[PDB]
C-alpha cells in the first residue's frame, strides 16, 4: 500500500506531487486490463512539466500514504516489507504531457530492478532501504520532448493466486532535453503488455520454511526488456 508521490532530478527534490498523476488512495490495481494500470487510479493531476536532460538521475519517492507515513512509527513506510517484487520503469512519447490523455500511448520499458537469486532481494526491498526511493538515470539516446514517466512496484505477497498480484503505479510528466536520436524498436500498450498468467504474475514466491526467496529462482519480470542506447 503506497503512493509513488515525489520525483528528484539529479538529488534535486521536485516536490511533492510535482508533475504527477498519481493516485489518492493507496489501494493495489490488480485487473492488469483495468486502465487504472497505465497511471495507477485516477485522483492527483499535475500542471508541471518536470524539465530533465536525456541522462539524468531519476528518483522516485513512494510512500505508504500522500505526505508519508500514516502514523508515527509506522510500519508500512515506504511499503510493507511483505510486499515483496520487482519495481519497473517505462517511457511514453507525447506532445504534451500535462494535456495528454493516458490512452493508447506507445510505452518502451527503460529500467527495471527486479530480483537477485544469490543475495535474495527483491526491488521492494532497495525501495524501502532507500527510504522509498527508487534512482535510475534516463537513457542518454532518448529524442527531446515531452514523456510520461511511468515507475511501477509489483507487490507478489498474495501472487500466488490468479488476479491477486498488487500493481502501484504513478506517473511523472517530463520533458527531456540534450537527447539523442533513439526510436524505441518495439513498443507495449497500456493496458495489454502484461498476462495475469505471466510467469512474473501469477507466481508464488514462497520458499520451505515460508520466507519470500522464489526458492533461489531467477524471477523473470513482465512486459518488455529495458531498451539501450
Ligand atoms: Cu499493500
Amino acid at each position: 500500500h503506497a503512493i509513488f508521490q515525489k520525483v528528484s532530478v539529479n538529488g534535486a527534490d521536485q516536490g511533492s506531487l510535482t508533475g504527477l498523476r498519481a493516485p489518492n488512495n493507496n489501494n493495489p490495481v490488480q485487473n492488469v486490463n483495468s486502465q487504472d494500470m497505465i497511471c495507477g487510479q485516477s485522483g492527483s493531476t499535475s500542471n508541471t512539466i518536470i524539465e530533465v536532460k536525456a541522462g539524468d538521475r531519476i528518483g522516485a519517492w513512494f510512500q505508504h500514504v500522500i505526505g508519508g507515513a500514516q502514523f508515527p512509527n509506522d510500519p508500512d513506510n515506504p511499503i510493507a516489507k511483505s510486499h515483496k517484487g520487482p519495481v519497473m520503469a517505462y517511457l511514453a512519447k507525447v506532445d504534451n504531457a500535462a494535456t495528454a490523455s493516458k490512452t493508447g500511448l506507445k510505452w518502451f520499458k527503460i529500467w527495471e530492478d527486479t530480483f537477485n537469486p544469490s543475495t535474495k532481494t527483491w526491488g521492494v526491498d532497495n525501495l524501502i532501504n532507500n527510504n522509498g526511493w527508487v534512482y535510475f538515470n534516463l537513457p542518454q539516446c532518448i529524442a527531446d520532448g515531452n514523456y510520461l514517466l511511468r515507475v511501477e512496484v509489483l507487490a507478489l505477497h498474495s501472487a500466488y493466486s490468479q488476479g491477486q498480484a498488487q500493481f502501484y503505479q504513478s506517473c511523472a510528466q517530463i520533458n527531456v532535453s540534450g537527447g539523442g536520436s533513439f526510436t524505441p524498436a518495439s513498443t507495449v500498450s497500456f493496458p495489454g503488455a502484461y498476462s495475469a498468467s505471466d510467469p512474473g504474475i501469477l507466481i508464488n514466491i514462497y520458499g520451505a520454511t515460508g520466507q519470500p526467496d522464489n526458492n533461489g529462482q531467477p524471477y523473470t519480470a513482465p512486459g518488455p526488456a529495458p531498451i539501450s542506447c
